[PDB]
DNA sequence: CTGGGGTCCTAGGACCC
DNA sequence: GGGTCCTAGGACCC
């Protein structure tokens, strides 16, 4: 049919929760990210900091080259987690059809709700307001007939605002929309479809689908469907965690197995505790390890295995350390585990 | 000067048709 | 010629 979707997105989420519990940071540049001593990167940044040009996923070295007086915080999870619990409860009051994406996001299908006389625009306005009133944080909304447009619109108005796209607005909206804003079209593909001349949807709309399944396979279909603004994906509230990882990047590389083993001794207890919260008996499907060398190439060894076992990890890492390092430094060691199927 | 937590997609070989 | 599991890797998102 024609549904009503509401992408809610907390505005620079982890930064906002810091500014509220510490109003001193309200107007001075702040970021959450690992310190440059540790080779970290920026998670999020307040608006005083984005002035300078600091964005998420930026190396901390560069965040300070463009904003020296940047206050760097490590980050507090629950403070973000507890806040993200509340917003989800607030969604619960309006629908049960809630697809949580990350901590600050949520797709909401409201097609079958009469909370605000069946107007998605108010329901969105309500959640944004009632989140503000009880958590003292601001949120932003995107209303659309489908999932990906509701998300694009949530960044449309950006800070403490919303943006609505009706089916009559859609065909014009997609003429000028660049492929890179379509969630799932990141840097590499954006660069590639453009080597073929395709920068906006409207360029793809005049293209052939037979060939787009040649050059891109399945991804060419998804591209083609939304360059057409078709998106059948349903708001699923049932998705579960499939895997639990713990990984670490160290200040200066390591070159000897004894060091790598010393790291594994310390990340295993965290992986145990984390997996305990979900499987108190530790039964799993596969476990494995992950190295990242200095040439940034990354390798994985993982094999079917019944229960989180410390000694098999050290074993498997050691074997990977031997036959795949080629005597390069390694900047990252990590442990992984794939959950059982239920 | 490049995190840490994840998701989904691809592809070859193995296994069992 | 199948499906499906197993494994490794890559693009992508917050
Ligand atoms: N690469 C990344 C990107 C995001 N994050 C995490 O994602 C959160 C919100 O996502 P987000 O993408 O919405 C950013 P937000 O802070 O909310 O800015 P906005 O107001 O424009 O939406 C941040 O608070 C970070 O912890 C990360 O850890 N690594
Ligand atoms: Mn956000
Ligand atoms: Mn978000």
């Amino acid at each position: 049919g024609s549904r009503k979707i509401i992408h809610v997105d907390m505005d620079c989420f982890a930064a906002a929760v810091e500014m509220r519990d510490n109003p001193a940071l309200r107007d001075i540049p702040i970021a959450i990210g690992g310190s440059r001593e540790r080779r970290g990167v920026i998670s999020c940044a307040n608006y005083p900091a984005r002035k300078f040009g600091v964005r998420s996923a930026m190396p901390t070295g560069m965040a300070l080259k463009l904003c020296p007086h940047l206050t760097l915080l490590p980050g507090r999870f629950d403070a973000y987690k507890e806040a993200s619990n509340h917003i989800r409860e607030i969604f619960s009051r309006y629908t049960s059809r809630i697809e949580p994406l990350s901590l600050d996001e949520a797709y909401l299908d409201v097609t079958d709700s009469v909370h605000c006389h069946g107007s998605a625009t108010l329901i969105a306005q309500e959640i944004r307001q009632t989140i503000f009133n009880e958590l003292q944080l601001t949120a932003s909304a995107g209303v659309a007939p489908v999932k990906f447009l509701a998300k694009i619109a949530s960044d449309m108005n950006k800070p403490n605002g919303q943006f609505v796209i009706t089916p009559a607005e859609v065909p014009a909206f997609l003429q000028t929309l660049p492929l890179a804003k379509i969630p799932g079209v990141g840097k590499v593909s954006a660069a590639k479809l453009e080597a073929m001349g395709l920068r906006t949807c409207g360029d793809v709309q005049k293209c052939d689908l037979v060939m787009l399944l040649k050059r891109f396979g399945k991804f060419g279909r998804i591209l083609w469907e939304r360059s057409q603004g078709i998106d059948e994906r349903d708001v699923n509230s049932e998705r579960l965690r499939k895997s639990v990882g713990v990984e670490r990047t160290m200040a200066e590389d390591i070159h000897h197995w004894s060091e790598c083993e010393a790291i594994i001794e310390r990340l295993y207890p965290e992986l145990e505790r984390r997996l305990a919260k979900v499987k108190p008996d530790l039964l799993i499907a596969r476990q494995g390890v992950k190295l990242k060398f200095d040439d940034f190439q990354q390798t994985t060894q993982e094999h079917v295995w019944p229960r989180l076992n410390k000694a098999d990890l050290i074993a498997t890492a050691r074997k990977t350390w031997d036959e795949r390092r080629g005597g390069r430094g390694v900047r990252l060691v990590g442990l992984h585990v794939t959950l059982l199927d239920p």
